[PDB]
């Protein structure tokens, strides 16, 4: 569209966490034109972050992972305006969002996804969130309510957006949900095994302790599930072996989508997906689900 590329050059975007997901999403929203794409992350470069990320030289280990990716993000559109930040974003007061037309959070913890959603929903502000596990991966919208042109020839159409804490959960007593359960990727409950590894874990499923982690991840799997009141055997038993460390083609499939996504949202055309976006790189599908609502 014309006046959508106005809109889309004129768009501002926070990313955080810049591992093998991020610089994905960066590299495709540098290349895309918008005026500025702020970096954030304040974790070091690990010696496992070169496997599938394309930004940071090698031998960068204990260096920022923001600083590290600055130059060669830059040096792919020297017309955008790319920043770094390294303050953790725990640490951010409200108003830093506030200069952002979008957010997009990688590798935060969950908490920390609900308190920036609400400070986005509260500002009007884009947020997207998206993480990629071994083979798997997801992205996730929240647009409010959001208003788009499509063709058929114009048509405004407006498509309304839940924020994710009633996203992350969804009760599964009503017996409407019942259901829709039975159609339900799996890969949701993948999410939440994996979402609480992080929030207990400070981290995410490393392969040098693979060794935990699928021992820790078989606790979460009978720890959410029955909580949430669903059988143990929904998910697959051995979900611990394809959901470590990070792989470069895996991290490009869903930052190609959660990209777009973002492009879609900014220039206002075509119909985001609403909510979820889930990727099962062994299977090869991509699976989009709306939930919350």
């Amino acid at each position: 569209g014309l006046e959508a590329q106005k809109r889309l050059r004129a768009s501002r975007v926070l990313l955080v966490g810049l591992k093998g997901l991020g610089a994905e999403i960066a590299k495709n929203l540098i290349l895309a034109g918008v005026k500025g794409l702020t970096m954030l992350d304040h974790e070091q470069v690990t010696p496992e972050d070169p496997g599938a990320q394309f930004l940071i030289r090698t031998g960068s280990v204990g260096r920022n992972r923001a600083e590290a990716s600055l130059e060669r993000a830059q040096n792919l559109n020297p017309m955008v305006d790319v920043k770094v930040d390294t303050e953790d974003i725990e640490k951010k007061p409200e108003s830093f969002f506030t200069q952002f037309d979008a957010v997009c959070l990688t590798c935060c913890s969950r908490d920390v996804i609900v308190k920036v959603d609400q400070i986005c929903h509260k500002n009007s502000i884009k947020f997207f969130t998206g993480d990629v596990f071994g083979y798997h991966g997801y992205t996730f919208a929240n647009l409010g309510e959001h208003e788009f042109v499509e063709e058929k020839t114009m048509v405004k159409k407006k498509v309304v957006f839940c924020p994710v804490k009633e996203a992350l959960e969804v009760d599964w007593s009503s017996e409407k949900a019942k259901a829709a359960l039975k159609r339900t990727t799996s890969d949701y409950f993948l999410l939440q095994v994996l979402l609480k590894f992080r929030t207990d874990k400070g981290r995410d499923p490393s392969s040098d302790t693979y060794e935990e982690d699928s021992e820790l991840l078989l606790q979460i799997r009978n720890d959410v599930l029955d909580s949430l009141g669903i059988s143990p055997d929904l998910l697959p038993e051995d979900f611990v072996r394809y959901c470590f460390s990070e792989m470069a083609p895996v991290c490009a499939v869903v930052g190609g989508i959660l990209a777009q996504e973002i492009v879609k949202a900014l220039s206002q055309r075509d119909p985001p997906h609403n909510n979820f976006f889930f990727f099962d790189g062994m299977k090869g599908n991509g699976i989009v689900e709306c939930l919350g609502p």
